[PDB]
């Protein structure tokens, strides 16, 4: 299908997945000099910072890119949760000598709450502009789009497809159980479907009209063909472009991967307060276990986790690393991502 | 390809699906070129034995007879009373008691011994186990006379041990699959992979024919699984409809219904997880006042006489209606004709 490619005007219908902490301008830039779509993300960030990041992209590439932001529900403070939270992890800090903040933060402001963005956005115009955790309003969807840009939001279920099709998106990414990192559910008080990518992509696809791009689990050309015989129009790769030169990957993180404990990955909510999956370490617990307190709000959580992880980085160790992967992280290849993206383009035939 | 590996025309099996696949359904699709199906564990041997002849009855080609091989249950008389005292609110309801004690429902391949010798003089096309892999030992036993053994895993793990055994061929249940997951070790955890990852995991680094299992609706489907190095296809809720299944007429409501557009996991049904149309009987056992699971099937020997009495009353809210990820996309055709159609697709 020309579907999806020519919606983007790019030749390949692959998309490096937006990757906070992993992705780069450089990765950004070689998939999309590649053919592909490269993709970075910005939450997290101040908009002018956001805004040097794109420009960094765009000295790179001349080629479309990705510019993804989170819009989850904004985080709701509990100082009390927050504080029992912090006691409860004083034992793991005290393990590195250390001891855990006094305060948590809301380090990754939602798109919902953060008025600056938008405007920015159009400004720079990136090609594609894409969501996590839920569906902008329609009005500022079709802002974007009325300046030439193409809007992609993730869904999880045909029930937030829907929701995507409403906020008025030019393509749905369907990410199924098996992708790896942060999972797209829009309310995960409501509970978790966790559909396979090979039924959400049909059902999506076979029931939908919207151009779908296939999230989770895809690490090869015959994955590729898989997707597209299921009616999506496109791919999104995550854990395929980690090893790539190109990435923010860490050595530790290069080292996990490659690996025997790629083998088997999971989903933890403790990390960031948010279930995502990667290589399970002393940061997948049990928050159902006795004795943990109730968890605090994402991203509030990831906040504490990450000062952890200073404090366990400070001493050598890496148990509580942010190690996301998908289910198909065995099929992990280590190439530049241009050479990845061609050899991809070469399998997908 | 596998399609010559068992007598077939076609690379689809109908999944044996106690309680819903009948010697009727198998049939149907082993005479339109498939391989059709049947469960027989929960039968003594001499009955599996009857319902094998009943599909011998009805068609002169190939098809499977598929086998429980999970840890034997294990009784805890304390644990399964206060199960039962839990659950009494519920048969109440239905002007019902629990019953009396717990019974080991369904003996796995492992603790009944009269199982292989009728398998041997019965010589199915192919025998299929659930939940477990047998010792090499028998895949042999089974392979010396005309047998293709398959054995079900749900991670690249288990597939080694399926491996191991010597079986002619992995069925890769996807975590879209409807009914009763086929993991060895739950209490170890369950990786609860997709199809499409675990089916590239299996045909990418192993050596065995591999089946797909979970989510496949449509031609579409089987030509990804194919794309994705599957040799063949195994398709439980798109037969659940034909007229030749075992489904009841409220089961077969539900699924065509707008229930269809979720499914879940339960564990409390039967005691293993498994993935149905949700109901009264998925509940969360680890909610405040939920005492500990009894072992499987034991937990599923208690539904059933809780099924029975709301039946007595006409409430279906109990029921075991499972069905995959991929249930609203399920059609209703005469069994030869759905096959016929999912081929042209192909
Ligand atoms: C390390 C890692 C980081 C990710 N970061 C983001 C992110 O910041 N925003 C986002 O929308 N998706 C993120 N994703 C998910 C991708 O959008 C996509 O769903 C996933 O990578 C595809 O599954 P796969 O890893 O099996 O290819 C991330 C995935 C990984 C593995
Ligand atoms: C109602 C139902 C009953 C099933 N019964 C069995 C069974 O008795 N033994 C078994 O090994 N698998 C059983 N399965 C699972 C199939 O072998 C297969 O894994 C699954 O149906 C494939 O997923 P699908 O329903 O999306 O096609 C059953 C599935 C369903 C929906």
């Amino acid at each position: 299908t020309d579907r999806f490619t020519r919606l983007l005007g790019i030749q390949q219908p692959i998309i490096q997945a937006p990757m906070l902490g992993v992705s780069t301008p450089a990765l950004a830039a070689a998939v999309s000099n590649a053919g592909g779509l490269g993709s970075i993300a910005i939450t997290g960030s101040a908009a002018e910072k956001g805004r040097a990041l794109i420009r960094e992209v765009r000295g790179l590439t001349d080629k479309p890119f990705n510019v993804n932001l989170f819009c989850h529900r904004p985080g709701q403070a509990d100082p009390a949760r927050e504080r029992a939270w912090l006691d409860y992890l004083k034992p793991l800090f005290a393990e590195f000598g250390a001891e855990p903040p006094v305060r948590l933060k809301n380090i990754y402001l939602s798109f919902l709450e953060d008025p600056t963005l938008l405007p920015m956005l159009l400004e720079e115009r990136p090609a594609a502009v894409s969501f996590h955790f839920g569906a902008p309003p329609r009005d500022q969807v079709r802002a974007l789009q009325a300046v030439g840009i193409r809007v992609l939001v993730c869904a999880t279920t045909p029930e937030e497809a829907a929701l995507v099709e409403a906020a008025g998106a030019d393509a749905v990414v369907a990410q199924g159980i098996e992708a790896g990192g942060h999972r797209g559910v829009f309310e995960p008080e409501r509970g978790d479907a966790a559909i396979g990518t090979l039924a959400l992509v049909r059902l999506l696809a076979a029931r939908g009209s919207l151009p779908v791009v296939a999230a989770g689990g895809i690490m090869d050309g015959r994955g590729i063909r898989a997707a597209l015989e299921l009616g999506a129009s496109a791919v999104q790769m995550g854990t395929a472009f980690v090893l790539c030169p190109e990435s923010s990957a860490n050595a530790a993180y290069r080292e996990a991967l490659k690996g025997p404990r790629a083998a088997r990955t999971a989903l933890t909510v403790t990390m960031s307060g948010r279930s995502a999956r990667g290589l399970p370490n002393r940061m997948f617990f049990d928050a159902a276990a006795p004795g943990v307190p109730p968890l605090p709000d994402y991203p509030f959580v990831y906040d504490a986790t990450k000062a952890l992880q200073t404090a366990a980085l400070a001493r050598g160790n890496h148990d509580f690393a942010a190690q996301w992967a998908g289910q198909g992280a065995a099929l992990a290849r280590e190439l530049p991502a241009a050479e990845l993206l061609r050899t991809l383009v070469e399998e997908l035939r």
